[PDB]
């Protein structure tokens, strides 16, 4: 699983 | 911006 | 399973 | 702004 | 899943 | 999971 | 700002 | 795990 | 920006 | 600033 | 897993 | 920037 932002 | 998966 | 917005 | 949830 | 952005 | 961006 | 979890 | 950045 | 994987 | 913890 | 931000 | 492993 993942998560990111920019 | 921003993901998320699973 | 993915979600993500910009 | 964003707020999500799986 | 659920999502929010404003 | 969760986010919160602000 | 954010805040995240898993 | 978690994470908070501000 | 910010990253989590697991 | 940051803070984090698995 | 991992963290990381910038 | 910051990066946590495990």
């Amino acid at each position: 699983g993942y998560m990111l932002g920019s």
